[PDB]
C-alpha cells in the first residue's frame, strides 16, 4: 500500500533514503495488534482513529485527553492519516494529568496495570506499549517497565529531550526495553534528543504531524513523537509474522537503516527504523 502526502516521519520509516513524502507499508496495517498508549489520554472520538481508540483507565477525574499530548503519540501509532500502523487497536492509560505531569507512583501502576490488562483484550498479532515520559533516574520506575516487558508486551520508551545521555533518565536507562531517540527530515539527531548506549534506535521526531484534541491536529517535536513510530511498527512487523513482542527491539534494531544519522555521539547507535516493506 501506498499513502502520498505522508508526514515525512511516515515515509521516512520506508525508506532507505531522506526527502520522500509517500508510506509505503503492507495492508495488514497492524491489524490483530494492540497498542497501549500511557500518557495523557487519548481523544478516541477522533475521526482519525476510526473507533478504533478507547480509554481503558485513568487515575484522575477523567480520562479524557485535556493536554493533547497523548493524542498525538496515539495518532503517530495508529491514526488512519498520521499513523504507522493504521489498522491497530489503541488503548489509552491515562498516567500524566492535563498540565503533562505525572507521579511516578502512578505511572508504575500504570505499567503494571498494562501487563495484566491485554489478558482483557483480544490481541492474537500481539500487544505494544508506548511511553512518551520521563524523569529522573528510578529503580522503581526501570523495574516496572522490565516487568512489563517480562510480561510479553513490546515496550517502546522514550530516551527524554535534554541532549544529555539517557543512563540519567527513567524508563529511558532500563536496559530490556526499547529506548527511543529521535531524528529530523534531513537525518540528524534532532536537537534536544538525549543519546548514550542505552539508546536502542532512532525514529523520526522533530516536526511531526499528528492527530491533537478538539478534533484537530498540529506539528510538534520530541522523543515523544519518535517513540510512537517505533511502538507503531512493532505492532505492524508483529502483525506481520515477523518478530515478537520478546524480540521486536532486536528485531528493528536488525533491520534499521544503519550509519545515515548525523550527529550520533561516538558510543550511541546509528540506526533508524525502517519497515523494510518491498512494495
Amino acid at each position: 500500500a501506498a499513502q502520498t502526502n505522508a508526514p515525512w516521519g511516515l515515509a521516512r520509516i520506508s525508506s532507505t533514503s531522506p526527502g520522500t513524502s509517500t508510506y509505503y507499508y503492507d495492508e495488514s496495517a497492524g491489524q490483530g495488534s494492540c497498542v497501549y498508549v500511557i500518557d495523557t489520554g487519548i481523544e478516541a472520538s477522533h475521526p482519525e482513529f476510526e473507533g478504533r481508540a478507547q480509554m481503558v483507565k485513568t487515575y484522575y477525574y477523567s480520562s479524557r485527553d485535556g493536554n493533547g499530548h497523548g493524542t498525538h503519540c496515539a495518532g503517530t501509532v495508529g491514526s488512519r492519516t498520521y499513523g504507522v500502523a493504521k489498522k491497530t487497536q489503541l488503548f489509552g492509560v491515562k498516567v500524566l494529568d492535563d498540565n503533562g505531569s505525572g507521579q511516578y507512583s502512578t505511572i508504575i501502576a500504570g505499567m503494571d496495570f498494562v501487563a495484566s490488562d491485554k489478558n482483557n483484550r483480544n490481541c492474537p498479532k500481539g500487544v505494544v506499549a508506548s511511553l512518551s515520559l520521563g524523569g529522573g533516574y528510578s529503580s522503581s520506575v526501570n523495574s516496572a517497565a522490565a516487568r512489563l516487558q517480562s510480561s510479553g508486551v513490546m515496550v517502546a520508551v522514550a530516551a527524554g529531550n535534554n541532549n544529555a545521555d539517557a543512563r540519567n533518565y527513567s524508563p529511558a536507562s532500563e536496559p530490556s526495553v526499547c529506548t527511543v531517540g529521535a531524528s529530523d527530515r534531513y537525518d540528524r539527531r534532532s536537537s534536544f534528543s538525549n543519546y548514550g548506549s542505552v539508546l536502542d534506535i532512532f525514529g523520526p521526531g522533530t516536526d511531526i504531524l499528528s492527530t491533537w484534541i478538539g478534533g484537530s491536529t498540529r506539528s510538534i517535536s520530541g522523543t515523544s513523537m519518535a517513540t510512537p513510530h517505533v511502538a507503531g511498527l512493532a505492532a505492524y512487523l508483529m502483525t506481520l509474522g515477523k518478530t515478537t513482542a520478546a524480540s521486536a527491539c532486536r528485531y528493528i534494531a536488525d533491520t534499521a537503516n544503519k550509519g545515515d544519522l548525523s550527529n550520533i555521539p561516538f558510543g550511541t547507535v546509528n540506526l533508524l527504523a525502517y519497515n523494510n516493506y518491498q512494495a
